[PDB]
């Protein structure tokens, strides 16, 4: 089971690119699919989404009228037509599957991302970065600009790696993530806690509200070494 | 005239692509599982990708799934690695290696090709050490799990193909008597009884017990 993005590259301002996202191991046609991007000044930014049958589409305001999302459910392929590209569109672009997990919605499958370079409800996380050692207890906080009940997910993004779903619905651990990771909170203040930091836990962590559209992420919390 | 030769490296901006090739000669390439293994200054050795003998089954490390594609042309005795959407973290020397079986080890490597872009854990100690000719050198490896004697040691000189020294914790490859391996379970030690001048090199341990195959960060043996 994986998603594989292709089509990135270097493009002049005002240029065009077409990204494709090839899905495998699951019934692609059954799932809402989305593009999410991260610019060199990071933080995840939802770009666009499309319903399972391809009839309903959505875009972030910053890409309206320039990007077009589509899908070929017969070839398990998602597309993003990017016209009139701008310097600010420089980013890694992720393809992601939206899943109803228990009674909640999360992006539970992501691709590794493709790089686009152009040249010739608010979520607040704290801290923005922290340095720690192996064995340390790490506390990361997310505050929501509104009550969102337990409609909150946490993602882990290792350096140079695709983001990964850690916790959904504020406290529910995703399959495979170890017990040291734990989430708590409801309403407007949420906590991700790593009970004992391991070397593979050095990463950037993102919260994301799943309560009202458009989906918004926190700016990220960088967990650095030393 | 048994050898592997990698080509296709170079310098690339982030997000670019390269295609590495590994040319095999002197053995029946089509019969063997083939692998790519890479080395950055920080990580030691890191297994990247493997492909079954017939080219139909492939495997990738988590750090490169979906960006790298391994394939083989068994009619031209050639392994390939297509690297798309390259990252700074992919900067490494890339080796192609043949997997060999009693025990499982990487018994043949190429000299490597350099790419610049601009879960059982093994811990080795020391990371570097200075010694003289005639010295006894003791290198230690610890596994995050019991792995009985499923543990190999490699030697790597600058710019030369890595070399299999000891497999199954204590068994010498067809390698001088001064080299000696011991340990089982979770603690292993590599011993050079009397350092020779051609013995100044970087050494790596590797567990052959559970997939994915993992290496220690390496022990650099320097002069002084």
């Amino acid at each position: 089971v994986q998603l594989v993005e292709s089509g990135g590259g270097l493009v002049q301002p005002g240029g065009s690119l077409r990204l494709s996202c090839a899905a495998s191991g699951f019934t692609f046609s059954d799932y809402e699919m989305h593009w999410v991007r991260q610019a060199p000044g990071k933080g995840l930014e939802w770009v666009s989404g499309i319903s399972s049958d391809g009839s309903d589409t959505d875009y972030a305001d910053s890409v309206k009228g320039r990007f077009t999302i589509s899908r070929d459910n017969s070839k398990n392929t998602l597309y993003l037509q990017m016209n009139s590209l701008r310097a600010e569109d420089t980013a890694v672009y992720y393809c992601a599957k939206h899943q109803v997990l228990e009674e909640a919605y999360a992006f539970d499958l992501w691709g590794q991302g493709t790089l686009v370079t152009v040249s010739s409800i608010q979520m607040t996380q704290s801290p923005s970065s922290l340095s720690a050692s192996v064995g340390d207890r790490v506390t990361i906080t997310c505050r929501a600009s509104q009550d969102i009940s337990n409609w909150l997910n946490w993602y882990q993004q290792k350096p140079g790696k695709a983001p990964k779903l850690l916790i959904y619905a504020a406290s529910r651990l995703q399959s495979g993530v170890p017990s040291r990771f734990s989430g708590s909170g409801s309403g407007t203040d949420f906590t991700l806690t790593i009970s004992s930091l391991q070397p593979e836990d050095f990463a950037t962590y993102y919260c994301q509200q799943s309560y009202s559209f458009p989906w918004t992420f926190g700016q990220g919390t960088k967990v650095e070494i030393k």
